[PDB]
């Protein structure tokens, strides 16, 4: 009997952060309501000022993660609002039933529904739109997040012993397929609604034009990296929901990784790279041994590079010579 | 001493079916006898109209899964009628030695040939065609197919305790490369030998024109849409001969997962999406929760909604409003 | 207190071979040493004749594997000849800090380092050059290797028993982006420094040219195949330090597979086919059970036999016809 469970609201933050949460729940099964406003928005892209027409799940790519326990209920009220064009909807990879809760969010502009759904598995799951015959483009026009399923008692090791995380990041990845005139220059449209048959064309190529962390080339850099300190124990929830990607910290590991999401399963232990399938969010958990500045790719370096997918981690604290020094430093 | 070991004929049937089989052997190790015939035809695979040359065993795209059990021999007579033009052959990756059974099994039209071997790992498996020289054409034509060995006691989870289906599926995806004139148009020819330069050309951009589920763009929907009831236990074979492929149930999971098809592992628990890697069979467990329809899709979904890679289940029964439920409809 | 510990000189082999190393150690911690010689070359490719300026670590592509054992320290003294033209360092997967040793490592021509890490992780790893704003164009060039760090105990199966490899063989295939004009041909360049505008243009479409078995088109075939005898444990590393790859033995199995190469992990047993991600190394044992000539390919079959990703072993040995035979050959 929900009526009687405690309600509890939450407040979503913008990825890279995540909201406030604990790992081990302190309460019993929860109704956790969420709220999040549908935005059609210009986003630029790149540093040359390329211009995308994308579509956000509460004005981000990508979409907020939301945190809950297994078992709890998720309600989430999905708002489109009168000065977006496009109808969309919501699907919940975490969710059983009705294409992900797909088939009962579909709301035009002017209009908000409510989805209650038991999350049942625990794990990380991909949550993207996906309104009839537009699938794809919405989802690579950055309309996709991920919620966080935690096990009642949090996370534990391959032995069963518990794993406790100091920090926690979302990085979701986008790959994007802004179309292209005859000698190689990206289009320029006014509306989402334009851009349509061109879309199509550049996605059956099957080559992005850029691949990205959180909405921009270079946007997990310089002031906005992620940081952390020698001793801290990181999780890094990571998404990818159209395009496998392969994750890999520069100077660094996956102590334990869910590379496939689903804590359940025992982690596979000190990766170096991993793999996570599109529709797929995964899971890597380091701990932080030396300080300085790490980059976080997808080790398609030419991915990583040329088209986006780089973000760095800096570290502060104490540098550890048994581990690593230079002998004799570069010299004729 | 082989010719002491019973002896059974098995009529195979078309896929998305499989032919009638014991999960828990009944009998001892026998001699599994199968017969395909190879085929040639034209095949209609999208909804354009688009034809092309499919070289196929017994008639089918992909062709049929063969069941046996662990330490069972097989033993198939392989017939290339004189209606076709080319050469072909079989490789069984459940096999040793002879590459896969290849080396042995070359026949040119109005040949047949029978090969034994036995089935040593048990696991789901991919067979293909695979003549010298024309290896990649044949596969992506068409011409693969697995083969399911199961372990003489069946199923087990990652406990060890018995998993059992009430029915099982096979699903094959296929990648296709049409070749292309001047401006983007498909191609058709009257032979199989008149497209081969181009197919060759088509084939090295890596790029598919048309990723599809048992033959044609739309071949799992309507009519041939999967069923299952509410309470029902699903194994879903899958296959890729060539290419990388990530299977989703929209609205679904994969309760216990062979990713890469091999039953002395565990499984893998509460899959949202898995990789299948080119050149493997897959398997997925899942048990309906829900009524309605369900996409199975390849989630890349630009391969699935814009390529042609996605199919459906009609799921018959009861709706849990506790799993999931519409609060509020989409309304003003 | 490094100064106390045995120091070794370990004088590399060319690949696929491997240097000379117990696979359970019989001695305490070490400091391991090795040198390596950067060389830029030229380098054919395939049997037309096509041209790379290829970038390598000891004159060969892949460059060498290193074998040490967990808790070693390694020390790599990498010498850059004047006659070369760029500058290169190196990134250890296998070390914690400074950026895998990229941050330490950068030397001009004319220039060497000395580099020391502790291996703190076992397991196999990729190595590979990595400096600043050209990653991929080194790496993709040739430039990558891979480091194997053994468990100081050996290899264990699933069940903790122990596995061990009678050969160890290192395959490193390659991605190349060779550059096209306008028809499709391949383009030449005097020097690496012309090629560079090219070069990132030509990777951008994230379609190789060209993947190769140890730095060219049929490397690993005849004189050259790689061999063994019916009865050998055979240990095959492999990497791709840019792309996902899934190998496969045509007429074999991976017995025992570390996928993603780190052997605190149980391996994966009866494996068909195994996707190693772009950016990592792996490794499946095999022991053969039948002679004759196998094919080791990627199994998407076009990368291996339109592009080049294909090798032979050739096994000696007696005929098993309990495993696979022709009842009746190939006639009328
Ligand atoms: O500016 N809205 O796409
Ligand atoms: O758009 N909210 O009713
Ligand atoms: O799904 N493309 O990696
Ligand atoms: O192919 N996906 O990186
Ligand atoms: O989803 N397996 O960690
Ligand atoms: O019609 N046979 O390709
Ligand atoms: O073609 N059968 O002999
Ligand atoms: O093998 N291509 O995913
Ligand atoms: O790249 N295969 O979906
Ligand atoms: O093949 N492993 O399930
Ligand atoms: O010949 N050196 O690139
Ligand atoms: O280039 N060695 O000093
Ligand atoms: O990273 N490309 O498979
Ligand atoms: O997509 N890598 O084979
Ligand atoms: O890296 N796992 O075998
Ligand atoms: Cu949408
Ligand atoms: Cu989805
Ligand atoms: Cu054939
Ligand atoms: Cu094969
Ligand atoms: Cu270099
Ligand atoms: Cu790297």
């Amino acid at each position: 009997d929900i009526s009687t469970l405690p309600r509890v609201k939450v407040d979503l933050v913008k990825p890279p952060f995540v909201h406030a949460h604990d790992q081990v729940a302190k309460t019993g099964p929860r109704v956790v309501e969420f709220t999040m406003t549908i935005e059609e928005k210009k986003l630029v892209i790149d540093r040359e000022g390329t211009e995308i027409h994308a579509m956000t799940f509460n004005g981000s790519v990508p979409g907020p993660l939301m945190v809950v326990h297994e078992n709890d209920y998720v309600e989430l009220r999905l708002i489109n609002p009168d000065t977006n064009t496009l109808l969309h909807n919501i699907d919940f990879h975490a969710a059983t039933g009705a294409l992900g809760g797909g088939a009962l969010t579909q709301v035009n502009p002017g209009e908000e529904t409510t989805l209650r759904f038991k999350a049942t598995k625990p794990g990380v799951f991909v949550y993207h739109c996906a309104p009839e015959g537009m699938v794809p483009w919405h989802v690579t026009s950055g309309m996709n997040g991920a919620i966080m399923v935690l096990p009642r008692d949090g996370l534990k090791d391959e032995k069963g012993q518990p794993l406790t995380y100091d920090k926690i990041y979302y990085v979701g990845e986008q790959d994007f397929y802004v179309p292209k005139d005859e000698a190689g220059n990206y289009k320029k449209y006014e509306t989402p609604g334009e851009a349509y048959e061109d879309a199509v064309k550049a996605m059956r190529t099957l080559t992005p034009t850029h691949i990205v962390f959180n909405g921009a080339v270079g946007a997990l850099t310089g002031d906005h990296a992620l940081t952390a300190a020698v001793g801290e124990r990181v999780l890094v929830v990571h998404s990818q929901a159209n395009r496998d990607t392969r994750p890999h910290l520069i100077g660094g590991h996956g102590d334990y990784v869910w590379a496939t999401g689903k804590f359940r399963n025992p982690p596979d232990l000190d990766q170096e790279t991993w793999l996570i399938p599109g529709g797929t969010a995964g899971a890597a958990f380091y701990t932080f041994r030396q300080p300085g500045v790490y980059a976080y790719v997808n080790h398609n370096l030419i991915e990583a590079f040329e088209l986006g997918a780089a973000g760095h981690f800096k570290v502060t604290g104490e540098w550890n010579d048994d581990l690593m020094t230079s002998v004799v430093k570069p010299a004729s």
